[PDB]
């Protein structure tokens, strides 16, 4: 038997305005999730979602092998080097079910001087054809910055939870400099679904991606309404219920490195679920210079011994990790 997480809907838009009770309200119950089981819904978050699913289909179902192999990260196609993060992430029938499209921060362009100096972890997106995809890259890069905007306004209610002032966390989170991604992940129906595309857990369940901690600040998701992830916790994996209306928040694990583990970065896991559906997160990633103080909100001066991580180095390792541990997607 498998039990169902307590994942409170939160309603975040007192982190818009200037109503600074109603901002620390909404903090308190920041805090509260993020001491259980990690993960709260946000609500009335201004962001079309349904916009979103549908362009982010009409993409998906419209592409073709071609534009994959022209758009294909390194891992497919060994004439991309530059593309260890940003692009197309093919799917392998008979073998892997999964496909995704990653892109990176508009502002990193050949003008950049992060893209200049080839510092590891910045690059170009790369963009099929616009008139194949007539508004496809307006709308995701548009949606970059919703999403950037929603995430600034979350990042002030970590810091009040932490018992910071509202900046501490989203001063590094800026659009000139930021390593976030977008990642538009396809999770298809397959009739017959092959096994090899399936994993299993040590408890037995079937498995489409194996447990993790997220590579991320905190991380934005929206999942279309198909239930499919679960959160360990001690007495074992729990059920997250979809909500196709709100986001999915949760830390990660520069989070938990800088809290000293107050906030930890929860371990999920995806459910095998035969059917068609959309994963879309948005990693909230700082700047690749970006430094911040661990801290320990237990202690009462706050200290903690934990050792400043620069943001570029954790992205860099913890990105590469990832693909060691769980696979490449
Ligand atoms: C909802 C998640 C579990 C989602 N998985 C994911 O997004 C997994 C686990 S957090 N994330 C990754 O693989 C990291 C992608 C990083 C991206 N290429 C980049 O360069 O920034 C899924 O649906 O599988
Ligand atoms: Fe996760």
């Amino acid at each position: 038997s498998v039990s169902k997480a307590n994942v409170p809907k939160i309603d975040v838009s007192p982190l818009f305005g200037d109503d600074q009770a109603a901002k620390m309200r909404v903090a308190q119950q920041i805090d509260a999730a993020s001491r259980d089981t990690g993960f709260f819904y946000a609500v009335n978050h201004g962001i079309n979602v349904q916009r979103l699913s549908q362009k982010t289909k009409e993409f998906h179902m419209s592409i073709t092998p071609e534009e994959k192999w022209d758009l294909a990260i390194r891992a497919y196609n060994k004439e991309h080097q530059d593309q260890v993060r940003a692009g197309y992430y093919l799917s392998i029938p008979g073998k892997k079910a999964v496909e995704s499209f990653c892109y990176l921060n508009p502002n990193f362009t050949p003008d950049h001087p992060r893209i200049q100096a080839k510092t590891p972890t910045h690059e170009v997106n790369v963009w099929p054809d616009e008139t194949k995809h007539p508004g496809f890259q307006d709308f995701a890069e548009q949606y970059y910055w919703d999403v950037f905007g929603l995430s600034s306004a979350l990042l002030k209610g970590y810091a009040l939870a932490l018992g910071k002032e509202e900046n501490f966390f989203a001063r590094h989170f800026k659009p000139d400099d930021t390593l976030a991604s977008v990642v538009l992940i396809r999770y298809p129906y397959l009739d017959p679904y092959p096994e090899a595309a399936i994993k299993t857990a040590a408890d037995g369940t079937k498995l489409s991606f194996e447990w993790h901690e997220d590579v991320s600040l905190i991380t934005v998701l929206y999942q279309s309404n198909v239930q499919n992830l679960q959160v360990e916790t001690a007495a074992g994996y729990q059920d997250i219920e979809a909500d196709d209306t709100g986001y999915l928040i949760n830390c990660g694990s520069y989070m938990a490195h800088l809290t000293n583990n107050y906030y930890k970065a929860p371990i999920d896991r995806v459910k095998w679920v035969n059917a068609e559906r959309q994963s879309l997160p948005f990693f909230v990633n700082l700047g690749y210079d970006s430094v911040i103080d661990p801290f320990d909100p237990r202690e009462p001066n706050g200290k903690s011994d934990r050792e400043p991580l620069s943001y570029g180095d954790y992205l860099q390792n913890g990105l590469v990790s990832l693909i060691n541990k769980n696979g490449q997607t």
